[PDB]
């Protein structure tokens, strides 16, 4: 699924995400926007042959199993596939487990670089929530 973006400001806001550990709701759409263009079936593998999978882009070297990451651990106890599905409960309860483990966002490199620091409450301005 391709979500629209205040279609996902209120999904995550009825997921529980909205000033999750501190991280406003515009924290999290910027991330999702720039992580994987809002697309729950986004994919990408990286050098090291971990894969990172869904909104959030959230790696098998740590997170999830796919079965193809050696010595990968899968920490948030799902099949990856979970993490590109229409729902993003799996995703969300992820990346709630992700920003809590004592890195907060900066986890995700889209969000470090290109959403950190930013006007962040611009991604769900206008947005009924
Ligand atoms: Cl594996
Ligand atoms: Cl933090
Ligand atoms: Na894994």
């Amino acid at each position: 699924k391709v979500f629209g973006r205040c279609e996902l400001a209120a999904a995550m806001k009825r997921h529980g995400l909205d000033n999750y550990r501190g991280y406003s709701l515009g924290n999290w759409v910027c991330a999702a926007k720039f992580e994987s263009n809002f697309n729950t079936q986004a994919t990408n593998r990286n050098t090291d042959g971990s894969t990172d999978y869904g909104i959030l882009q959230i790696n098998s070297r740590w997170w999830c199993n796919d079965g193809r990451t050696p010595g990968s651990r899968n920490l948030c106890n799902i099949p990856c596939s979970a993490l590109l599905s229409s729902d993003i409960t799996a995703s969300v309860n992820c990346a709630k487990k992700i920003v809590s483990d004592g890195n907060g966002m900066n986890a995700w490199v889209a969000w470090r670089n290109r959403c950190k620091g930013t006007d962040v409450q611009a991604w769900i301005r206008g947005c009924r929530l």
